[PDB]
């Protein structure tokens, strides 16, 4: 029923065929004068298979017996040759194990015999799987880099080792590196497999991608490697004078920034579930280039965008506020007085005098579901929430007015479900707009209470008015007209008001319905500000809470760039092409230093 | 659309042409035999301009290419004067770029061929802008002075560099090391340019005040620069015995206090947005002055003060409480018997019985608004809350009393908007007076939340009173007398009372505003309160809530100091005309040492 079980399973069945197989047990003892005893007289299987398919110079490699070692190899050469023929470890040979080992010797005189620099060890304990402790890749090279020995890379190099060699999983041995915990070490090794490239501007080791469409330089960020990213940084950047403390450096801003449909470093950041990769928006290329879009265009287009939706939502009330109205004219409020509906639907609700007022309005409210839906649904074919559920709310309140439209057109007595659904999903998803010490920022996080509030009862009061527009305010009037039905939802944000309570008569399926989901909200608003009020104040984890809603400023800001067009939102940096750059786009940053 | 473009466009702008001149490339490369095969045959355009208005001398100065820089000198001895012609730069030498990069090789060499040592580096990039990393001035002798190196600031003062240069901002070079990060350093420099001044006691350097009219020491203050305020301060003090451990040190207190209509250490830290400013008050010579202040004059004064305000608005409540009377006399309570007003207005209401104990009365009312205008209005002439919205409160409160005296002598129907307001921001601006370890501040601010409680219902029962008082209490009875409404605002304050709710009949236009402003008031200070209770047992931030308050009441002791007469409130400090110190005010401040 298990994986795990089956690998320490056949460990312990490994040390079993060792201690049975005296040539095995030999070479794991460095037993040199039992290996002679053994292969001379009374020869015995030299290429005896153990049980990961190892032979006795792979475990003379394990356990690092030089002397034992140099014995297997003497008496048979081809042992050198062979791989592990197991499943756990296929592709691995007498070199891998010498090499992790950091075993110079043994490496020294596997390479004398010629072993092969080329081979990939594709067994399933060396996969990038969370039930490995350690990925090294798939090549010799690829170990001695991972390890940290220098010695044993040049010397694989001298002896014709591909440092353009990629694994399984299209990385280079510069991709692996990146995905080590040691990362102030490997920045060292790191430009010594630069150096070994072919000195070439065209076929650099540096661009060749991984499988996943990731350069090395791309990979560090997606993967949080602070320390990677900087060093990777430092050769694509250029100090364009030296003023005393000054120190204008000129950045890349290559494959940081957009132009690729999904290639971007920013894109990559802000979609991936790693926590640790948010931190890379914050170095010193990538910070300066999130502030410049946020400050311009990002903030303005923003609330722009933000006020089209205010009035869009205000107008689509408008036409709820005043629903089309027929009394009862049934005598059912007569039998089962228990609902004392007096419903209201409409046909020939054609005939007008102040109705073409709210047929415009209407109209305004299914043109602007449908581009909502122009431009929500075929963004969903090319999914990640670091930004707010925005996009969920907003494509399921287009449906809701979709639904109210073919409510219409039937004369369905439900008219009510759907309409309603629409008012707390098109004003709830205007709080989203709040992006716009512990001082301020108690103040600040109060603010986006004091924004949320009166976003949320704006759309449960519009919400409660239909829901007893139609009903009779003879008991139970908590809603009666809209200013009212405003001040009575207000305080019942606070618990003030019993909460509409009547149990005499009946009301509405949607009153029970509506009515839970903001006794929830109300009091999560009340709980998230009372964490921004203890929060903020407790210690620095207001930074905590601070580059959350920074990285979903960022977050929302490369949202606004996708759908934007070319004419408005121009391209950050500055091109080179005359003035002699070569058409990339650079960004001017410069520091002091004290 | 922007600037920062502009010169990001332009340092590419500049590479482009140091690359594509051949003498400014080789100023830039320090390529010195280019230099001899481009000056000397085929000779080329030696006062070559850059693109920033640069000299070929610039460039070798902004690099520091010493062996380039001497070859341009001899063979043309002019550049050394010219200027950077540019708008980024305009002023700027060939010395100012030296003396940053601290070349005293090349600052001696241009000093010898006679450079300007008073050349105003006017350009846009020097200017005191947050755009701008460094804010150096304009002067060579301002750029020595800021970079640390004493040995360019000795040899440019050889040469004649006036320390009394001041910039486009009148700033001597004083004030601009004030305005330096590295304040510990500062202070070496600064008593070295104290040195070269003229020795009398008339035209001082250090007196010579900022275009804003700050003096270095006074800006030290107003910016927050704890080092240079502390070293400033060992100028301005004198040790009047060594007794052991105690040092009696007299300090000058001329600066740090008011005599300057604005001119004062004091008004300009209280009234100043910069956070850091706050802490000058804290240090050893300002600290016992505004304890000095508050212990004595400013804590009995602002309670006087205090008793006074609490009789006056409890009067205006003693005249509303009692408002004046004729039931409704209308059958409008017949029609629309959803308003059941007994409303209540009053002309020849001269009849006198009780009715002048409360025309006296409201004249108190009158008078005293007034006065609240006399010392307030001519104030606003000549605005920073630090201190609490206590002024803009008293403002508005006294304006609805005179909307409430317009709104009478017109037998108006409204009479009861423009008089509830005033019974809030009249009781509620009374809160404002609680100015008078984790355990006696949990103590102390919930003695706050004790008085800013009783103070808020005092002013919204009262309010809600009036509210009803002309209402019917049949129904809606929650306020039908004074000891009551009390009671149910009491309870109200604390969500027990289920919030005058009634929607049968229709309740006046004031209940609906002034219970929504109740409930957001009673939640805040109950907010506030567990700040309160938490924030200052979490951590040292009760500290942080503390000198917040501390400086609250600084800024209220600097505000009784305005308006309260000479003859009340005498000066701080001991003068010193006889006996023998010249008539500026010292502070006599002893300190133990352990
Ligand atoms: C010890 C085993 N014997 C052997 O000859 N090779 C194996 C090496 C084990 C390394 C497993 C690496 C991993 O966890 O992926
Ligand atoms: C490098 C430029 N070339 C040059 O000749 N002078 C400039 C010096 C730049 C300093 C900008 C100072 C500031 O940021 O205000
Ligand atoms: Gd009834
Ligand atoms: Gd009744």
């Amino acid at each position: 029923e298990s994986w795990a079980q089956s690998r320490d399973e056949q460990n312990l069945l490994q040390q079993k065929r060792i201690w049975e197989s005296p040539l095995l047990l030999a070479a794991k003892e460095n037993n040199v004068q039992a290996l002679y005893k053994l292969l001379k007289f009374e020869g015995c299987e030299v290429h005896q298979k153990g049980a990961m398919g190892e032979t006795a110079l792979h475990i003379a490699a394990l356990y690092d017996n030089n002397e034992a070692a140099q014995v297997l190899m003497e008496a048979a050469p081809e042992l050198v040759f062979e791989p592990m023929t197991s499943e756990l470890y296929e592709g691995q040979t007498a070199l891998h194990i010498a090499v992790i080992n950091q075993n110079v010797n043994l490496v020294r005189a596997l390479l004398a015999r010629g072993a092969s620099v080329s081979a990939r060890a594709t067994g399933s304990v060396f996969h990038y799987r969370p039930h490995n402790l350690i990925y090294y890749g798939e090549h010799p090279l690829s170990f001695a880099a991972c390890v940290g020995s220098e010695e044993i890379v040049r010397l694989l190099i001298e002896h014709g080792a591909d440092i353009r060699a990629q694994d399984s999983l299209g990385n280079t041995v510069l991709h692996i590196l990146i995905l080590q915990p040691n990362k102030t070490f490997a920045c060292q090794m790191y430009n010594l497999l630069l150096s070994y490239d072919g000195g070439d501007h065209l076929k650099s080791l540096e661009l060749v991608p991984n499988n996943q469409g990731l350069t090395p330089f791309k990979l560090a960020g997606v993967e949080g490697n602070i320390v990677m990213f900087q060093h990777l940084m430092q050769k694509r950047k250029h100090i364009q004078w030296t003023y005393g403390p000054l120190t204008s450096t000129l950045y890349d801003l290559t494959e940081i920034d957009s132009s690729g449909d999904d290639q971007s470093l920013l894109e990559l950041i802000v979609t991936t579930k790693k926590r640790e990769a948010r931190q890379i928006l914050d170095q010193t290329p990538v910070k300066e280039l999130v502030s410049l879009k946020w400050k311009r265009y990002g903030r303005p287009y923003f609330c722009v965008l933000g006020a089209i939706y205010v009035l869009y939502i205000i107008c689509f009330t408008m036409c709820c506020v005043y629903r089309p109205l027929k009394p009862r004219i049934t005598n059912r409020t007569n039998p089962r007085d228990n609902t004392l509906l007096q419903q209201k639907l409409l046909q020939e609700a054609y005939v007008t005098p102040k109705d073409d007022l709210r047929l415009v309005g209407e109209l305004v409210s299914i043109v602007g579901a449908v581009i909502i839906l122009l431009v929500e649904i075929p963004d969903i074919f090319r999914q990640t929430i670091l930004g707010g559920p925005f996009h969920v709310i907003i494509v399921t309140y287009a449906f809701m007015v979709l639904v109210t439209m073919v409510m219409r057109l039937t004369n369905s007595d439900g008219e009510v479900v759907p309409m309603s659904f629409a008012l707390v999903l098109g004003w709830c998803n205007v709080m989203y707009f709040a992006r716009g010490m512990i001082q301020k920022m108690i103040f600040g996080d109060l603010m986006r209470f004091c924004w949320q509030m009166a976003v949320v009862i704006l759309g449960f009061a519009s919400a409660f008015y239909i829901i007893f527009q139609t009903e009779d305010p003879d008991e139970l009037g908590h809603f009666y007209d809209y200013p009212m039905a405003l001040f009575s939802t207000f305080e019942l944000f606070l618990t003030i008001i019993d909460g509409p309570a009547n149990y005499d008569v009946d009301l509405p399926f949607m009153y029970s319905i509506t009515y839970a989901a903001f006794a929830i909200i109300a009091t999560l608003l009340m709980l998230n500000l009372l964490i921004a009020m203890m929060g903020d104040t407790h210690w620095r984890v207001a930074h905590e809470r601070d580059e959350l809603w920074r990285a979903q400023v960022v977050a929302t800001t490369v949202m606004l760039e996708r759908k934007l067009p070319r004419c408005l939102w121009p391209r950050s940096g500055i091109c080179g092409r005359e003035y002699g750059l070569g058409d990339r786009w650079f960004l001017r940053v410069e520091d002091r230093q004290d």
